[PDB]
């Protein structure tokens, strides 16, 4: 039976942990991939974290690093959530340099994407077998979120990226039925860009939140109705979301253009309370240490500073990273609404650090109707290890 | 369907061994968590040992132990009983420096807790997502028992404390369905201190044995009815079942009030037959080495020293510590009883042995109707490792 | 529903390989249990292997073997056949120095045997939790076959031996029921040494082939009516199937007494065609090198030397060890009766290499009705290891 | 139920990558088996890598390959596709230095061949149990395909390959249902030589792409109705399918018989599409460096030359191997169609590079309704190793 996922999102007041694998400290003596881009999905029975490999392993010279990042040895696996990405644990999904992964109720549908820069390759497996694919349209890496992908009623929708990172790419909108994909759409959001959503469900639409890896230090916002018909632009809130970014105080906003003269981007995730917003970000507006989260009210409709919350899970003395939404099951929380929780990549090693290597552990958090205390869950492993 | 555990506990005249993980001597070559506080709970289909991780692995630094106890790396997971913890069979279940686990018949029902001491949070999770909070309410080190929860009917209960450790502290009762907390009762006890309940179903209530960690060389009890009402106060005997503590001879004991001016304690167990008790303590009444296990005539509802029974599990030649209670499901072994089962914790390394780690072994005992031999199973790994 | 086994055994000219699992080979690098009497038995479903441990692992300091052997560190554990006792793939099943495991068609019931020589303990675990117990009745060595175990109809038999190792001993036959006992019986055989059976069933009755440890090159028989009925003696077989033993020519047989006025012994097994035998043992008749197989015609009912077949499968270039029986349920094969299969342990390390440790591995041959060459899969591994 | 397999193969225009392990890679530090000679089946719920095994360990002594290849130590075992064969996940399936696997619906049915080579034997496991068994008909080195077999209906057909490696040898096919050889017929093929089959379901017929491994340089071709009435010869392409080959210009081809005066072989694939088909090779003509794909129109028909599509997996510049055949059941992909898939392994260590050892990794690809994108999916590790 198909996961409905018609429900809103619960108005949450806080959040409490949900996970926290410790791969990179366990992966001083243990069997643990080298991973970059972890994300979370739930299934109607289980949470699973995605991330994608180099085929390598912490302490060992195939974690040399200098081996690249689009490369052909990257691959899409899953473990449980709080599991370490270990080789005796581990799920393989696809052969992926970047991905999307998500459950409709009956089997998991992946989105791996792989191949050369020019001609990239992104092949649909649904119940372990690929099932469709979708070819480069533009020519420059073709890539998806890194984050989890919505299914609703059965189908489940998503968002790719072929173009360039700096400059204006190109942004599309797909939808599979059975990991068969039954429809398409191209995203005219010009001078805006929009790269690794974070998106989840909501009223029977799908929102994703984005990262402008051209001009913006606030993000992207997409409405997606489930005929493919779109509604786009930027969250409103005058709190930037982004990083590298500005103080807050220099920065106005906007719900339609970007703001904040800044290049670069993070992957980051927000959460429409109504019409206020959980927006998430790292404490430093210039590097990924730290991570923090605010409730901004009205600041999904409008260009809003007032802050109702500010929760703290990373300290800025620690390393973070990417962060990425998703939802919890009715038929796994019980509530007549979909739980929102997240996770949180914390990064070690280079470019920051004096290793060799690039992995990333996580936390997870999820969607409590109470106030939660500040504290810094970090990632631990004291480095550099003994390879380094 | 939910775990009916109505029946009243099984009178048994000694213990037959369940398990034996031998993980820190397994862990000498293999990717075993450096854990501590294990514990287990029975489903209606198997029988798990929890525990508490800081995600380092034995011989690694990241055992040190130099890292804190009370710590953000620190998580709770399960492996089925006699398995090691290790990292290729384990399953997570939370964020937890401290925490209990229960199932229902349906589903696993983990308390973990964790944050800051001053506003600590403990999560419910349910089916392996949290369903619940309960949030620090006097701002001293938020805990729960560190041994099994008790589900009857589908209503899982259990015990924790917020407060100091030596002085008065307070102390509380949770009720859950479904992950969903739907009691809670405060528990006035003056004078009185409860620490790491060991608790058990018996006739449709709940009594959980504890440590007083103030003034008490003997242990208190409390009773638990499906409404929360309550009965409370010290297990009669007249035997010291702390440690540590005095002579049996220097004394008394008393069914209301805390006895032997000692302070400290450790975490202890005791099965209630009819009238008798089934009392667990060390051989050393100083230190936590040995243990060994009493019958006490009439010892639930009288200051007795009637020792029906003395059965030695572990030698006072060799290291113990932690202890809890158990039961078998009516659905598991067949009977229309409910078993009485127990783990003792048998710690290694810091602080009594020239190691820089901290970590435990189990063996794992449960009720025949037969007189049961005095042996020794004790750890057995050989210190220190290669790591020290 | 419970397994039938009521059928007969089937008449097999040979026996195809199995197994094999290449553990002390795989465990050079792996993480490997030390074992010691692996065995085999199937569910109707699939079939594992049973082995006993020292919580110790190849390579390891803990496998230096001066460790002794009937030790409180010592578990029942259980993998897959074929696959090795690895830590990572096995299953707990009870504490043991000594064994026996069986499934009746729902459920698993184990038998370890623990606690001290004057007074050790049976524990009878069923589904995973221990359901009832046999105490030390004569006060010497409580110990079981170390081979599987046999169920019929949902009623389990098994025998056990209370006694010495050279002088008379005490021979006993059990029963079970969902992991409760239901019957038990004393073995009146005089002069006669019964250890170590191995067993099977075949027409609704239950077979058992033994070692003679006192002063018998020949071996025991029992066999088993499910009222524990019983006739016993020896294999009537002209040729000596104990080892160490003598030459076959001098060497009579005797279908009741003990022959060759030899001591000692080692586990092996038989299968009755009929009224011929399939008889294993070494092919050395002093050491326990090498291993063969040879149908006897008549050889159960008649003091025969028609050796029908002779098949080899351990050469006597290679060492060997213990062997013993088990069938194959009719809802795996598909066959109207029940396959004799077989598993030979083969020991490597001390006492007879220059190593610090002991274990083993394993091969497995099953009942076909074509005629199998004579080939060697022998253990592997290049000894001594880099621990010793 | 009976897995259909009626079907017709899917017209594909392109293969998009369905995994890689990485295993040599990752079994720089983790535990993976040497192995050799893996391929892909799948049943209608999960398709798995099948591979063989010394027992060894990657960076082990016992990988020291100077041990034998057809050697006693040598098993089947099975992983899920993408999966590393690494211990800890690895499924036990035969004693084998030569195999085929496959599913029918219900149970896998595994035939496993060992022995000497003057008398081996082949082992039929159905369900994990031994059911029969084909014994050595010619006395030199019996063997099968490397590759999945075809069950259609749940019958199961093979075939098998008696005699010698440079001249004619004897050639035959089997047919089993549940376990239990059902029928078999010899192919009168002569001065042909037929090799490593890779096969698969297409209108009700099994069609197998061989190896000619005394005269040819293109490849045998076995078209296997279910009454074992055969049609047999060589795709009539004149394209060299072979390797050793020479150029594709100095070769006619043929549909009946060998040509291109070249000994030796490698195993190799094909795919009918109607009348053209899907051929695959390596790049070199005289190594087994690099590997493509070419659909050459009415090449199965025809002693055709044109090349619709030219696909490249494997880069001249890096090493593979093996390559072989199966589908996607209808009960996976939801098409009305049997998907091609197929498999490349990637051959490291000796006899070509500096190292001991000598193992493979794989990529697998399936049949898409598109144009993929010529990409390197290459092994990745960096040898030698350190045991090297
Ligand atoms: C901005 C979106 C893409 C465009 C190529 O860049 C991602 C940026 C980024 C970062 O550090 O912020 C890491 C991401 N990333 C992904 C990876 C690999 C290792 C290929 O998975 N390495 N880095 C970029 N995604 C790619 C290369 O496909
Ligand atoms: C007396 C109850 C608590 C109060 C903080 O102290 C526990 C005592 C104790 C012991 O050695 O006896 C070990 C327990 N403990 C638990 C832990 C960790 C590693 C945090 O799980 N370390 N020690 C204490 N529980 C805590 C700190 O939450
Ligand atoms: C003859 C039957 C028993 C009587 C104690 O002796 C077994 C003999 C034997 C051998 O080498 O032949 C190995 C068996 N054995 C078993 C074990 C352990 C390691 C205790 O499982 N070690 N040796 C003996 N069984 C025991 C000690 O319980
Ligand atoms: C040509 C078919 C057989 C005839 C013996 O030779 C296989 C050739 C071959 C190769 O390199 O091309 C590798 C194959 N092979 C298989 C193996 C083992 C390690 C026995 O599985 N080693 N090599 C050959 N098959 C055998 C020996 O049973
Ligand atoms: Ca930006
Ligand atoms: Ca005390
Ligand atoms: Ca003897
Ligand atoms: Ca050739």
């Amino acid at each position: 039976t198909y996961m409905n996922n018609t429900e809103a999102i619960c108005d949450v007041k806080g959040f409490a942990p949900f996970s926290k694998d410790n791969g990179i400290r366990i992966g001083s003596r243990g069997h643990i991939f080298v991973i970059r881009e972890p994300f979370v999905s739930c299934s109607p029975i289980e949470c699973r974290t995605f991330f994608l490999t180099q085929g390598s392993l912490l302490n060992d010279k195939h974690s040399n690093g200098t081996v690249k990042d689009r490369s052909p040895f990257r691959t899409l696996m899953s473990v449980k959530v709080g599991q370490s990405p270990n080789v005796y644990q581990a799920r393989f999904e696809a052969v992926a340099w970047s991905a999307t992964a998500c459950h409709d109720g009956k089997k998991w549908m992946t989105v791996g994407v792989t191949g050369p820069d020019s001609k990239a390759v992104a092949v649909i497996h649904y119940g372990g077998v690929p099932t469709d694919v979708i070819n480069s349209w533009a020519g420059d890496i073709l890539r998806t979120q890194e984050s989890s992908c919505t299914c609703i009623q059965g189908d489940c929708y998503w968002v790719m990226t072929d173009g360039p990172a700096n400059r204006q790419a190109q942004y599309r909108i797909y939808k599979a039925n059975q990991g068969r994909i039954i429809g398409q759409a191209d995203i005219s959001f010009n001078g805006g860009h929009i790269e690794e959503c974070s998106c989840y469900p909501n009223d029977g639409k799908v929102e994703c939140v984005c990262r402008d890896n051209w001009t913006g230090t606030n993000r992207p916002v997409l409405v997606i109705s489930p005929d493919l018909s779109y509604r786009v632009g930027y969250l409103c809130a005058g709190i930037p979301s982004d990083t590298p970014r500005g103080e807050d105080a220099q920065f106005t906003g906007s719900c339609t253009s970007p703001m904040g003269n800044q290049g670069y981007g993070v992957k980051g995730f927000g959460f429409r309370q109504g019409t206020d917003v959980w927006m998430g970000r790292t404490i430093s507006r210039t590097s990924r240490s730290g991570f923090e989260i605010l409730r901004i009210k009205n600041g999904w409709t409008q260009t809003s500073k007032e802050q109702v919350r500010k929760q703290v899970v990373v300290d800025n003395l620690n390393w973070s990273g990417y962060s990425g939404s998703f939802t919890l099951p009715v038929e796994l929380s019980g509530k007549d609404c979909l739980v929102p929780c997240f996770w949180v990549e914390m990064i070690r090693g280079k470019p920051e650090e004096k290793t060799i290597w690039t992995s990333s552990s996580s936390i997870v958090m999820c969607g409590v109707d109470y106030e939660i205390a500040d504290w810094s869950w970090h990632d631990g492993a004291i480095l550099p290890f003994d390879i380094d």
